[PDB]
């Protein structure tokens, strides 16, 4: 427990044009527990050879997953994202459709960990490193080794440092597992988010947060562990344990989270800048959306492939912003960049003369304008 339902978002990276190669993205989020089945379908057949990020979660602790593959839109062929979850009666198939528009400061670095305990002697585990919303690391479970997803994932650390880190992680895992395997009278899931935010001005902000069955359990605030008020005897127990019984583990954590993490983080940024990519022009295109009702249209404006994140997108009549404009979420793209789509609902007659306007930092001040037409 408890149960949350997956939001499902399907979208293409480029304008859809028959025979021309494209990328199909599927973003599955908001779910809990972590047990899930996601498949990209072509004409009902599951597509093998797809890319998927490792499992992560939000501040809410709900899980999310990115999927994508290469595909070609055609007149005949039908594509879908198929999801199966404990909160679904039947599997949900959401089609991708050109004419529906797809269907549906500070930097931070964190290590994310999910533990799934079905019983005493059976448990799943997985973890991964994330630079902002960008995964930079996986973790091989059998070997107990780090997986560096990119040419810069090492981030200006020597090999000795990272070896020591691997072993530190190994023993940390052995420790907690033994620790959770004790305390036995029972299905449950444990999530850990640990790492650092780096802020303008250089002040690091450390965090180590745990959750249980998707519930806020404990955290680490300024050299002292804190329980989230349940109460909460479990959290208070384990906190108290860490605070005193074995302190010195927290010396490591404290060091690791206030030092090494911001240094590694900065190392990633440095090594990252070499390859790509400072700024990227989006491309934009219009499509219809799902019909809002008889005698009404939904206009969809797609903005895809922009980086950095900040965008301004609006439906216009001349200089007048449209009141009804609805901005979707900013979603991740196949390799690194960003996707967003804005919709508007309008009567048939009032469709003509509406424009979608895009402002991005990389456009050099010359905005993208797209005019609706039939
Ligand atoms: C099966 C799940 C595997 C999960 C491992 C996935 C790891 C996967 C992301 C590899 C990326 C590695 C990445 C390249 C190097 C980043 C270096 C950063 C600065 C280190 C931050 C380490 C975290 C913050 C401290 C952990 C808390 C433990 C030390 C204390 C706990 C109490 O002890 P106890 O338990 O004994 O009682
Ligand atoms: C956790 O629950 C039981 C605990 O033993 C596991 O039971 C095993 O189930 C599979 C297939 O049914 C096999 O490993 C054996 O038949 C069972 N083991 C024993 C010792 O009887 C179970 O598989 C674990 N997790 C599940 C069922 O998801
Ligand atoms: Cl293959
Ligand atoms: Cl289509
Ligand atoms: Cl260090
Ligand atoms: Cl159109
Ligand atoms: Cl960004
Ligand atoms: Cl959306």
């Amino acid at each position: 427990p408890i149960q949350r339902t997956p939001k499902i978002q399907v979208y293409s990276r480029h304008p859809a044009e028959n025979g021309k190669s494209n990328f199909l993205n599927c973003y599955v989020s908001g779910f809990h527990p972590s047990d899930i089945e996601v498949d990209l379908l072509k004409n009902g057949e599951r597509i093998e050879k797809v890319e998927h990020s490792d499992l992560s979660f939000s501040k809410d602790w709900s899980f999310y997953l990115l999927y994508y593959t290469e595909f070609t839109p055609t007149e005949k062929d039908e594509y879908a994202c198929r999801v199966n979850h404990v909160t679904l009666s039947q599997p949900k198939i959401v089609k991708w459709d050109r004419d529906m528009g797809g269907g549906g400061e500070h930097v931070s670095f964190h290590v994310i960990q999910i533990f799934s305990f079905v019983n005493q002697s059976w448990a799943r585990g997985q973890g991964s490193g994330w630079l902002d919303e960008l995964q930079t690391h996986g973790w091989d479970s059998e070997s107990g080794t780090i997986i560096f997803l990119h040419q810069w994932s090492k981030g200006q650390f020597s090999n000795e440092e990272l070896s020591d880190l691997e072993l530190l992680f190994r023993f940390y895992l052995f420790g907690l597992t033994r620790e959770i395997q004790d305390h036995a009278s029972y299905p449950f899931e444990v999530q850990v988010k640990a790492g650092c935010e780096l802020h303008s001005g250089g002040s690091p902000e450390g965090f180590f947060q745990v959750a249980f069955n998707g519930l806020d359990l404990l955290s680490f605030q300024q050299t002292t562990w804190v329980p989230s008020p349940g109460c909460g005897s479990l959290a208070q127990s384990v906190c108290h344990l860490l605070n005193h019984q074995y302190e010195g583990v927290t010396e490591t954590v404290y060091n690791l989270i206030r030092s090494t993490c911001p240094r590694f983080l900065l190392g990633l940024l440095d090594a990252g800048k070499m390859y790509v990519h400072r700024q990227v022009k989006p491309e934009a295109w219009l499509s219809s959306g799902p019909s809002p009702g008889p005698g009404r249209l939904q206009l969809v404006c797609h903005v895809s492939g922009f980086y950095p994140k900040p965008v301004w997108v609006m439906w216009m009549r001349g200089e007048q912003e449209q009141q009804g404009t609805q901005l979707g979420d900013i979603l991740p793209n196949a390799q690194g960049t960003w996707y967003l789509r804005a919709t508007l609902d309008v009567a048939d007659g009032e469709a003509a003369g509406l424009s979608c306007r895009v402002k991005h930092s990389s456009l050099e001040g010359q905005d993208i304008i797209l005019y609706w037409h039939h």
